[PDB]
């Protein structure tokens, strides 16, 4: 159930039990670490309306992982979660 970055292998990024369905590749999860997170968060082009997004890079290797998905409203469940590209991921 580990999700660790497929460039250096070694760095954990999610798990399998934090995967969750938002209602409407990319896996979203509620959870995630040793991502760092680089500028500030944007509206432009979400693919998760009423969420802006951060880009998210592994912190050991800097290979781009997927996205901070932040909410815009206080309103929204969950007010964050990740959105990260499957392909960057081992398993
Ligand atoms: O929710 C998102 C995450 C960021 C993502 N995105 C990109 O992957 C990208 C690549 C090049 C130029 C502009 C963008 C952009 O807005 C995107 O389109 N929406
Ligand atoms: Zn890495």
């Amino acid at each position: 159930t580990s999700l660790c970055c497929k460039q250096c292998q070694e760095t954990e990024i999610t798990t399998k039990n934090e995967i969750f369905s938002l209602s409407l590749e990319t896996l979203t999860v509620y959870k995630a670490s040793n991502l760092n997170l680089i500028g500030r968060p944007s509206t432009v082009h979400s693919w998760f309306p009423g969420y802006a997004w951060t880009i998210a890079q592994c912190k050991i290797c800097a290979s781009h992982i997927g996205w901070k998905f932040t909410a815009t409203k206080k309103d929204m469940s969950p007010q964050k979660f990740w959105g990260l590209t499957r392909s960057a991921l081992l398993p």
